[PDB]
């Protein structure tokens, strides 16, 4: 099966890539596995198969890490995930964004059920599992749980039956058969959570898929509309309706060559101790526990040799930075253009940890507009803020068409040069904040609400005439002939590849 | 005579460091050896020594280009700064800038008179040179003008004659015998300039050294106190007094292992148009000339073989980052332990385009003055924006323990997760603003006033009981004996030197 439509073959084409080392000798569960990802992910190495898990025990489990890190070289720096999707492994952000939103104006291509698939070759009764002995990882030392989902995709459907929701939030293990996790507004699975509460009959049917289709894990990441079933947005972004088999003990369906699935509840009544956690932000309070979400698990499926990805999140950069980030401005670039904005371009800089999106300006657009700065900040934030893609954003950096978004040292130096602090800004207090992020949630003011900021880094000119300055480098103040004459002569004059 | 000496010696310095390239082939002042100086400092090259500079007569001039921009390994990033020093160029920043705070509490050294100095090898006098005939070079293509001073010194002393002030300001070619150039509030030049013009009875006595003793241009560049005669300070800081000759048309002294001397004097009544220049913020504005303050030449000395040093400023990174940001925030790390606030360490990110400087926090100090935010941010905002030292920062950013402010990375981190935007700000309106950043003397507001931001990115803890996190990286997450293992082991599992 192609590498974007199964997670086995995701594993191999790593390796083909030379972007995989397989440790085959003991490694602790218990901190060394998120040790060892860790330093990866900070260094942006090769990502680590441990194939000898201490722990694993009749097939479950072997550990993938980084599976969604960046490579060191510029040029193939996005390859991984461009391996997601069956792009080419030197895909730029552009591309990979817009592969991400290529579904969106297109009818969806639903799933295609199968009578088996991989996902089946063993399975363990409610009598034949503990969540306590299986090889589940610390991942950092302070973590209130060992979390056993950080890469896997949770499966709820409304109670009508018209939305199947794919989804992304962590989990860590309560007890032999039971899972705590996150599930917070406006996410789609507490919004479904939700209609089950008000429902008030049952739990929720659950399942939890390991190791899916790679294509399938990245729109589990990404913010599409509500009421939008992430299944067949990626059967018509691969082009292929995706192969699912039911689950045993519910009517759910889940991808066939999945690694590992549980199948169970989510409880619509109780909860359980959940966190604290090491996150996005690079953080964790030690202690901070809090009541979270609880799961029964009553059955496990799995392949042979089930291999689990993990990502051993914080500091930069892992798949919180790469994924959650660049997945949200894509989906804020299409609402803006939605909404009329002259947006051409979205991305969340690294080096703002993520809380920021630069949003490059059609400034031709803009001056047709004949708006003013205060004017255009307002209608931008209203927008963003208000809507579920902005949710984890705190910044909106506009920014003109000469900065390329994708590159954070130009997004800083635009931000730093052409943002009057104060003036040039419009605060939001009534919207919806990211708790998670520490002077949110752990600050001086209400963890749910406000503390946003639209700052323009439009100069005046770009709403009038136009742009009226020349940069001070090496492109712009120089004509072409003599900077060509300065590079063709360099090595000879005496000073110092792109693959590398 | 040693380096941070005499410049003749400092070039010899930088040549032995394998840090130089001769270009002894024609090289164009017209453009080219600016942009060839440009691209070195996009590239932390070698700095270039043009020895073939065309239209170069009778001795005058060769360029030195990036004379203290960035060196490409991380070992000896701030070499070419720490040989100004006497430092070995392995120095850290913290070790530059506080050889340049020592003198601060140190007694003046003052300098010593002597007859002659190879400055004084040629001389022309007012029939025999004309400036528009020397190669001085344009810079950027949009320049106003040809600027012969981007690094030298202008000295210019009160009327009383108890103050004997060294800075850089740059200047232009106006004609054949006068130069205009920038001379603004609060600038020592201008401090002192308004001195004679409210006497009212002549010009400034005047002079400006190319090519000095590289301790010298280093305190050129820093906001040392009103009042004090940089010379003496730099006498103090090496522990030697400075060499001195008299000028032969005027009464004031120039080092006398100058390369090149100009002798005149600053009108107190004309001025001329100066500008645009492409600038330490990384613009230019064509066609943005303005008046500027106008300097007539009666007399030019010289070495044999003169070496002008050239700054071909602009976007990251050379002097006008190393030098203008640095030495300032060294400046405000005084001020404010002075001032008894409890600062360690203050650097200007050169992502910030050093628009911002981070301020490094004793917590414990911080928790027994028993404040908070808002109090403690006015009374950091007030010490330093109401200060010459804290002109050209807009933002402040306030720091824990943990950050090393000399790590712009860390300070992003920082600045992007524990400071709440609106919240955790105080604006100042009411203050002296920077006309030069872009957003200030090109923006929305005025010019000359206001602009200005304290961020407080120290968390709510940090004010009471102390720091309640851990980071979520390799370094805070694991004990000491796993992550030992782990790097132990990382090149024997398949993974990936300090000089490079
Ligand atoms: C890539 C990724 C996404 C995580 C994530 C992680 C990763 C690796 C973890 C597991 C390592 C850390 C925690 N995560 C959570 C999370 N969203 C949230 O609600 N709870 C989380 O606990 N997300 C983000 C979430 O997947 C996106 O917001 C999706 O848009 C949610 O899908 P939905 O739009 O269908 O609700
Ligand atoms: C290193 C450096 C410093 C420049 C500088 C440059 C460089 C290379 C240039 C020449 C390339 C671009 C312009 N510069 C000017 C400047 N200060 C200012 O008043 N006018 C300037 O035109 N400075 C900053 C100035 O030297 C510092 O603010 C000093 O503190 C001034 O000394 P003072 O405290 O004695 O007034
Ligand atoms: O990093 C973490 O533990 C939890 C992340 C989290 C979340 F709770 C959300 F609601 C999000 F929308 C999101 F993007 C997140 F990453
Ligand atoms: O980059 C330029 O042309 C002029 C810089 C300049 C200045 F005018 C000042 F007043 C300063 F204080 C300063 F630090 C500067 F760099
Ligand atoms: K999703
Ligand atoms: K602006
Ligand atoms: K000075
Ligand atoms: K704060
Ligand atoms: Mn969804
Ligand atoms: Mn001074």
């Amino acid at each position: 099966q192609p590498a974007h439509l199964c997670f086995r073959s995701f594993v191999e084409a790593l390796k083909v890539d030379n972007d995989l080392v397989e440790i085959n000798t003991p490694i602790d569960p218990n901190l060394e596995a998120a040790a060892i990802t860790r330093r990866v992910c900070e260094t942006n190495d090769k990502a680590p198969l441990f194939n000898n898990l201490i722990g694993m025990k009749n097939g479950l489990f072997r550990i993938l890490g980084a599976p969604g890190s960046l490579r060191k070289s510029s040029a193939d720096r996005y390859g991984r995930l461009a391996r997601h999707l069956a792009l080419p492994p030197t895909a730029s952000m552009r591309e990979i964004l817009d592969k991400m939103l290529s579904a969106s104006d297109m009818p969806p291509i639903p799933p295609t059920i199968v009578p088996t698939g991989p996902c089946k070759e063993n399975s363990l009764d409610d009598s034949e599992f503990d969540l306590t002995e299986l090889p589940v990882p610390l991942i950092h030392k302070s973590d209130g749980g060992k979390y056993i989902q950080t890469y896997g995709m949770h499966i709820v459907q409304s109670p009508d039956g018209t939305w199947t929701n794919w989804s992304i939030a962590r989990a860590m293990v309560h007890d032999k058969n039971h899972l705590t996790g996150l599930v917070i507004p406006p996410q789609h699975i507490w919004q479904i959570h939700q209609m089950w509460k008000k429902e008030g009959r049952s739990d929720v049917p659950w399942a939890l898929a390991f190791g899916v289709p790679p294509a399938a894990i990245m729109a589990s990441s990404m913010p599409i509309p509500d009421g939008v079933t992430e299944a067949g947005y990626v059967g018509a972004m691969t082009g292929s309706s995706l192969e699912l088999v039911k689950c045993d003990t519910n009517d759910l369906y889940v991808p066939a060559t999945s690694e590992i699935v549980l199948e169970g509840t989510l409880s619509i009544s109780e909860t359980g101790p959940e966190g604290p956690f090491g996150q996005m932000h690079g953080y964790i309070f030690p202690g901070d526990t809090h009541l979270g979400a609880k799961y029964k698990v009553n059955r496990i499926t799995y392949r042979n040799n089930a291999i689990m990805p993990m990502s051993s999140c914080g500091r930069l950069t892992d798949e919180t930075h790469t994924m959650i980030g660049s997945l949200a401005a894509a989906e804020i670039r299409k609402l803006c253009q939605q909404n009329d904005l002259p947006i051409t371009d979205a991305f969340a800089p690294f080096e703002s940890q993520v809380t920021w999106v630069a949003l490059r300006v059609d400034t031709e657009k803009l001056r047709a507009m004949k708006t003013t700065s205060e004017g255009f900040r307002k209608r931008v934030g209203d927008v963003v803020f208000n809507h579920k893609a902005g949710y984890t954003i705190h910044r909106l950096v506009l920014v003109g068409d000469d900065i390329d978004v994708y590159e954070g040292k130009d997004v800083l130096w635009a931000f730093s040069t052409r943002c009057r602090p104060g003036m040039d800004e419009t605060l939001f207090e009534d919207v919806r904040g990211f708790p998670l992020i520490p002077y949110m949630g752990h600050g001086n003011g209400p963890a749910h609400r406000g503390g946003k900021v639209v700052s323009d880094a439009l100069m005046p000119t770009e709403y009038t005439t136009g742009r009226n300055w020349e940069a001070a480098d090496f492109n712009q103040s120089y004509p072409e002939d003599l900077k060509q004459k300065v590079l063709d002569n360099w090595t000879k004059m005496g000073f110092s590849h792109h693959h590398h």
